């Protein structure tokens, strides 16, 4: 229809559902989340501390949540291979659990009867696509794909614009990133990421990230030319990339602005935004762009050495791109 | 007294810090099946709320080491298997939250510990609050509970007020710092839906049995108190707001005089007293159970008054755990 | 009704947003001697708490412009000089906090406005709270106050409870979001020492006259209520925790039934009612004065109960300012 | 003695006083702050939301605050030229108001009878000094000096070490900075810095900063080679610099670490620190270093292009350097 099902009803799953319910040609057929019951699901969907109450009627019955009359079947399988995606006629299963992110594990949705899978996270084996960057490379024989990460969606469109116009010799990126669900409210155990265990709302927390390197997977011409790191900070949503790049061709910051603005208003419209206003992170809450270039924050030291700044609602911008990729794959 | 700690969360770690500075307490062992020794040493050394441990912290294959004291570590999901017998543990301190009843805390005694202190309220293990009813501890009790941080804040003040003026009944609210059970962004919390909501961006109502539990350590107030909590985004330090109906007419100055005499007297180091313009961060690291805030309280009529008392919900309480350990060893 | 706003802080700006969506209100003018027009347009368009204005905002040499409506701006430290007469202003809305008494608010009438609404409690100007005593407004009153956000939250609930069960007396606490008077890091606040302390890292006790002021809009409760506040790090939305002694024995279900009937009936849009597992962020942008939280409240005995009600201290109150403006114009 | 007086009893003034009271050869003779009375001053000094209660007895009498027996005279002049610095025999007035930061205005303390002035902020006209970087350039004929800013104190010692060993061709810096007193608790007026007016604890807030350029004033060899920007975030204290540098000589990240560690343990001891642990910002609360290199957070993309990370308690590290500069100037 395209008919979709959502696996995992966390931050991304619930917002992907909000957005999908608003797309006329997307039908949300079901959701699966083993960690929450049907009445609880309707509560989590209705109330949102970051993005406000759902603007629509939410209720539930025995086996569904109901949103403005649309019934969405719920399930609670830990193992997605046991889901009824075949008899529910699911075209695309959207996996937002962060747990079935490889070809051999996302394959479980296709085994369960879905025709294709979109993974809402970077993958080492599933081909990655970023709207505005390489979605045109998608072909219909690929049944399992990745939408990369929020940070890669922010960085890649900007990197493409800059590379096309001036050439990126190399670049180092920092993202100052809002806190996320993997973090802890007070110092607790996080054996895979020790800094990530520390009180989230009372610290600046360095973290490694593969997001800048992954740009090289969606733009092969930048393979090996980008890397970066992150600092997690106490804001609840919205993040910003700070990309320090060495350019091949001398340029002025004024020319950089005009090229980004022209791409924002042209071919990357709705993906890359542009502003000259005195913005701060909360001004992008609910913003559906992948990347909003902040022209006034950036700074140029020399004709080929510049620091560029771009904002992103890491929850809402990314969830919109997920639904965009779903619809692209369905029309292709 | 030789102790072992089960659980190495906020309470387990701070109890360890405090225990290492008490000359009559020897920390023999720590159990936490989550963490490895290197990570345990890290979690112990660095603390976002109470600062770096001021001593040398290291580790080896079988221990974490603090200023030369080797602390043996184990990783037993089931405390029954722990080497308490062969470690000559006198008291097992269980800070996991999981073995908080007589029949589960027994696993430490089966493992050879002589006694157990549970760092949480219990339905079945007798509760004690220092300055309130630790006198009632008798040496035949092998398993006991130190109640909760909120009960330790409310009970000493309630005793003082009840003994002097009579509490007919009272409704309490605690404005409480966020806790480890909360979530950084709205996530699943099936037993406490409000508690799943973004911790640092909400005021979050919660139920609490702390006021009711005062009735267990002060039987004369059974049925006379109840209350509720609001969890807010500060990282530590909480405050009780107790609204009481009194049996005897009083003035707020007489209330202040009585609480201060108690803080300076029999409840010294448990109940504190201030008239200064304090805010929550002024009690970070404070070892009192309850610090009465004289200037914040307000009396509407001779038998109806709102009393306010602060507590470092981590540090005050962890200090009382070690106090109760020593009392149970000297008794 | 043609209105002018004095002051362009949190209340001034939100009153402007709400007023621009009321078809019977025309915003003629704004005064704030701090800001220039370009900056006024920016402060109006972007809002960290309530989002971007959903309309086009621009400015020129003498105006800020919102979806084609030109709003004349002035910069007069002394409202006496403002062109209210020659702007045919019916009601001057003073949100500065500075001209909150009869003899100072008079400056707007001297400048030619017909009437004034002061968006703060006043010692001398009569106070009105919608759903509580706006019926008592008489058209000869030129200068009136809309009380405070906390009074607007407490008074409608107190009226409902008092009318049904009788309030003998009550002590209130509000857990209140931080406000513009607070400081980002410990700094000078000579009139309110606790209020100078780092806003986002403390629970901060504060005094409030809001409960006492209920006695001004409901004379039958004069002397029967008082209370205090704790300011905490959330950016907006507050909650009242009202502990009342009742005249008539009741059950908590009868209390719920009465408040719900009122919320669905005569107090619709002023007092709301919920049983859901809400937290503060669920009322961001809510236009009610008071949302009774049925599941958070707790009854200890038949005449002693704790009632809980939420309020968006910016948005609910700004909505009531515009309601009172229109009521005073239709009266 | 050296005898000092403090002008301005804000974050820096109060912490400079805590530290000075602990230095045996520094005598704190007086403080001036027109915006607060004597009993209030004693309260602000005793209680601190960030750095805890003063460990010592604090009281007051009519005209002094008293700390562990030491009486410190208080004053309330808006115009520092009216202070009794001559009859109080003040050797060094420390101006921490952020308001008397030029030669011609700091001069007021010398007119009032102080022999020298140390300004606790960057200055356009007073010569700037950073301990560990160029304090040796101080000569006794200079009566009015600046200790630069906290960010410059963090960046300059690291920049010196890196430049000496590998040569800095150019560098772009970001500081992720804790909130400060100039910021607002909820959106309010800040006509000189519009982004700076926005709710401080609910936003990431870009800001311009001259701190990276100012490194060129204390290290002339780096004049024109550095610039940067800042993001203010909701933590209450402790900041971190993220310095992206182009090097003249190829190197490995491993060699960079060994050079920084050797400087931290040698000539820059107590100014530049070094760690390999999984630290987060709150681990540096109360830390007296200007700069603590975070070896595990940094990342190198190529042999001459690296991102380095260094922490600083912007309040406490800087206030310690103020007292250090005061004592250097007194012994010189
Ligand atoms: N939140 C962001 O800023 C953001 C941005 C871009 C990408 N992502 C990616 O999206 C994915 C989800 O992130 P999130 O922030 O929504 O996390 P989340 O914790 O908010 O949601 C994860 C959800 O999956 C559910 N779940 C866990 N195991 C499951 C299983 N076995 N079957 C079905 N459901 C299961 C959990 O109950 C939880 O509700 C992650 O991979 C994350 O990296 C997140
Ligand atoms: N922190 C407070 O404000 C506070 C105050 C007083 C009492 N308490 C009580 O103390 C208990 C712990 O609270 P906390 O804040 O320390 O939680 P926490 O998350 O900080 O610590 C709990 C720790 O126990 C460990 N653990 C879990 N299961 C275990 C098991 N099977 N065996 C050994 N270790 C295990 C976990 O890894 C975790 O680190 C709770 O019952 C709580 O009610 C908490
Ligand atoms: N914000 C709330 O939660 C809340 C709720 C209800 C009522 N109120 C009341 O409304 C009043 C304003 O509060 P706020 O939060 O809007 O403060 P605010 O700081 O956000 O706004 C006050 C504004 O008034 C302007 N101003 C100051 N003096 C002026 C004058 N001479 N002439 C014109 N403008 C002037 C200032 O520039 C400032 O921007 C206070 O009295 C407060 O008690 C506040
Ligand atoms: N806080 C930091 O992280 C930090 C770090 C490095 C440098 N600095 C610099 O130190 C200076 C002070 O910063 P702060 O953070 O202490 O600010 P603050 O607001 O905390 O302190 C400034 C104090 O000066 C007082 N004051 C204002 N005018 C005065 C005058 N006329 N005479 C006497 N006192 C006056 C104010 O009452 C206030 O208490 C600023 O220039 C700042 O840039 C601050
Ligand atoms: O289950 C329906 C939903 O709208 C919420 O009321 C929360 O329980
Ligand atoms: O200084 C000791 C510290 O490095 C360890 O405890 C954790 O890494
Ligand atoms: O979009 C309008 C906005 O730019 C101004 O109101 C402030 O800069
Ligand atoms: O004025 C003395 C000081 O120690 C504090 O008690 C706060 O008033
Ligand atoms: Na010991
Ligand atoms: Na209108």
């Amino acid at each position: 229809m395209v008919r979709v099902a959502i696996n995992g009803f966390g931050r991304i799953g619930r917002l992907v559902m909000r957005i999908a319910l608003s797309r006329p040609n997307v039908e949300v057929v079901a959701l699966n989340d083993p960690f929450i019951t049907n009445d609880y699901a309707a509560y989590m969907f209705k109330y949102d501390s970051t993005h406000g109450r759902y603007a629509g009627e939410v209720s539930h019955d025995d086996k569904h949540i109901i949103v403005d009359g649309k019934k969405i079947a719920t399930y609670q399988e830990r193992d997605p291979a046991n889901l009824p995606w075949g008899s529910s006629n699911v075209d695309i299963a959207i996996d937002s659990t962060g747990v079935f992110k490889e070809l051999d594990t996302a394959q479980k949705h296709i085994d369960a009867g879905a025709k294709k899978v979109v993974i809402t996270a970077p993958s080492s084996t599933a081909p990655m696509f970023v709207m505005g960057v390489n979605e045109e490379k998608y072909t219909s024989d690929l049944k399992i794909v990745s939408n990369a990460s929020c940070t890669t969606n922010c960085l890649a469109p900007l990197a493409k614009v800059i590379n096309d116009a001036f050439g990126i010799e190399e670049g180092l990126m920092t993202t100052v990133h809002s806190l996320t669900a993997t973090q802890k409210t007070v110092d607790g155990p996080s054996h895979k990421d020790w800094r990530g265990g520390r009180t989230a709302s009372g610290n600046i927390i360095p973290s490694s990230t593969g997001a800048a390197k992954a740009v090289g997977k969606v733009l092969p011409e930048l393979q090996g030319k980008l890397t970066g790191m992150a600092f997690r900070v106490p804001t609840v949503d919205v993040s910003v990339v700070d990309l320090t790049v060495k350019l091949n061709k001398e340029t002025t910051y004024d020319e950089i602005k005009k090229v980004v603005k022209a791409a924002a208003e042209g071919k990357l419209k709705g993906v890359l935004g542009y502003t000259e206003d005195a913005v701060v992170s909360s001004d992008f809450l609910g913003d559906s762009h992948s990347s909003i270039f902040d022209a006034s924050a950036g700074i140029q030291l020399s004709p080929k050495f510049v620091k560029l700044v771009s904002w992103y609602d890491n929850e809402y911008g990314y969830s919109t791109r997920v639904v965009d990729l779903v619809e692209h794959v369905a029309k292709a």
